[PDB]
């Protein structure tokens, strides 16, 4: 289309405002805190993203204030963000012009299930390892993301890395501090969030990653329901009902519903027959009630399920070779050091 | 298949064990409260419905303590119910023997949605009408719905008659004693159920029902969204950011969060251009933030959208007659007097 020209400033790094030229802006996504463009810049030839949102300018912006904060190869790169107006006054925006990565785990999965197949458990470890690598490294910062779902799970069909993305609804959460309850999509919701929970913590991006997971495995969200009555009634099909102990740590305040009938399922009569057992069983360290008893990120990461990445020969299903699984930094295991036994494999 | 021969009890009137047989049994819906079958009373060739629920035997079903209260033209009658076991002990089975009817404001909407059209807006009129008639019932009783969605709301397709049905998660509500807010289908949320209410009242039937017009005339819902962000976010659209002050009357306790940006948008730039003023009125009279500002369910039967049904000629688009519309009982109109004067035509 047109070209433009702003003044953008640099992600991270030093803040020094610098011109920025490109075009070719078609739409690719939509959301509640804004716009997603494809774009490519001018001089240099690279495809990028932009994501537009309508700013106050009397508030910060949170997406922006953690974006500058994160850097990690699983987690997208923000590269230059710059306001702009609108046709109406008093009406900016504020512009993220961040990587811009080919594919979502979404469109990944529904493709195949269009094609009435289920993906190569050689992706579902690859793409849910680097989810959770990511997981583990914005709670390191205390940040929840709180809105874990395919579409935001950004996929390099070629490499076969993921890179997590928007940041719209995460959060720095803090013990004491209420939170709402009402963000996260549907499907993925943690149970606490269902029953109402103000004081949940980062533990529900790892229900909703095992919510990812599981439906990466049948084709088809897992816990689906019109209503919460409905999602918990899924969920108590699959993992029976809750003692009133763990009702009470989901949400203290909570008040009682109906409910009953069925109780402790067959989590194998769950998946298609070939389902890998580890796979399974990760899903039920992950799918907990009890909160504080999910695996962590980094837990789930040293997983059996993942072994097959540690490999020595491994190969992605294109001869090429895996992206970066292992260049764990320090920083990265100082919350669990004794994994780096399991994390980093022999050869490294 | 089979014939099936039970000892059933009549749902209103004198309880008088009676021998029941009902065969061609097929499924026909699904719920977090049960299977419905279709079936066929052997001895009549009456069709009817037998929605089967497992039951705690230890524990009364409100369901069926409701339905049994229950007695008007649009809403579905419950002809009989009866207990059954199943291949497992201790594991008893409630079912309801009730009427049947052909097809449901669901199908309806989608057919044509499929059709690339909109539903007459006569049809829209008929439906929506009958559903207040039936919610002011209901309500009359301090039982709110909870659960009000187009899959709910059963059609006559001939006659044009609606029936409210699945009293699943109904409940009469007291002031002072909490309600789960996890109630109720997605789109058709309440703000005060989205924001953690549990002080709501019957009230959020009444913003349901509003949901089910503005899909009717839409041609899809009209507050989509996956988290409830983001349908806080498509309401805000339409109804403009809520003052402190409503955000109060939704829910007391509430957690403030971020949002901002658009309001006060123009109701009549939501539907088509041929959409009848009218049906819009009606609509920004029961989508309100307050609770309490929304049209009760009577007023609604008496707004002027409802007018041709009103209308001394009217006839449906077969050339037949209109349904029972205007034969109100004492007791109905006993809420609100006055409104006979409009609900009750000239030539009644
Ligand atoms: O390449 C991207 N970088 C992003 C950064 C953020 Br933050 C949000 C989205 C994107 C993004 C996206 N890339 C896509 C490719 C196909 C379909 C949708 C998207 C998308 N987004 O919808
Ligand atoms: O004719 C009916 N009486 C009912 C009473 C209760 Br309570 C619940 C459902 C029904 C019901 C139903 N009739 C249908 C016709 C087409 C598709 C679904 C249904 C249905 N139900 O899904
Ligand atoms: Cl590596
Ligand atoms: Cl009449
Ligand atoms: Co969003
Ligand atoms: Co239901």
């Amino acid at each position: 289309s047109k070209v433009t020209t702003v003044v953008a400033t640099p992600g991270q790094g030093p803040d020094r405002p610098q011109e920025v030229s490109y075009t070719d802006t078609k739409v690719i996504g939509n959301g509640s805190f804004g716009v997603v463009y494809q774009a490519k810049l001018c001089d240099s030839g690279e495809l990028v993203a932009i994501k537009k949102v309508l700013q106050g300018k009397a508030f910060k912006n949170r997406e922006l204030q953690i974006m500058r904060k994160l850097d990690h190869c699983n987690i997208v790169r923000l590269r230059y963000f710059f306001y702009s107006s609108g046709e109406k006054k008093d009406e900016v925006y504020l512009n993220l012009v961040l990587d811009y990565v080919p594919e979502t785990v979404y469109r990944v999965a529904r493709h195949y299930s269009r094609a009435k197949q289920t993906l190569p458990v050689i992706y579902v470890k690859l793409y849910m390892y680097q989810l959770f690598r990511s997981l583990a490294y914005i709670h390191s910062f205390g940040i929840c993301h709180r809105d874990i779902k395919p579409q935001n799970l950004l996929l390099d069909p070629d490499t076969a890395v993921l890179k997590l993305c928007d940041f719209g609804s995460a959060k720095q959460l803090v013990r004491g501090e209420p939170n709402v309850s009402y963000i996260c999509s549907r499907y993925y919701r943690a149970p606490e969030l269902i029953f109402g929970a103000t004081d949940y913590t980062s533990s529900i991006d790892v229900w909703s990653a095992g919510c990812v997971l599981a439906e990466l495995l049948l084709g088809q969200p897992i816990f689906p329901g019109d209503s919460g009555v409905d999602q918990l009634v899924e969920i108590i099909k699959v993992l029976g009902t809750p003692t009133r102990e763990q009702i009470r740590e989901m949400n203290p305040n909570y008040t009682e519903f109906k409910f009953p009938q069925i109780k402790a399922h067959p989590w194998t009569k769950v998946f298609r027959p070939r389902t890998p057992p580890e796979a399974i069983a990760l899903c039920s360290r992950l799918l907990e009630y009890t909160p504080t008893a999910r695996l962590t990120p980094l837990e789930a990461c040293a997983h059996s399920f993942f072994d097959e990445l540690r490999d020595p020969n491994v190969k992605l299903p294109n001869g090429r070779d895996t992206p970066a699984l292992f260049n764990f930094t320090t920083q990265e295991l100082s919350s669990n050091p004794p994994l780096a036994t399991i994390l980093i494999p022999p050869h490294a």
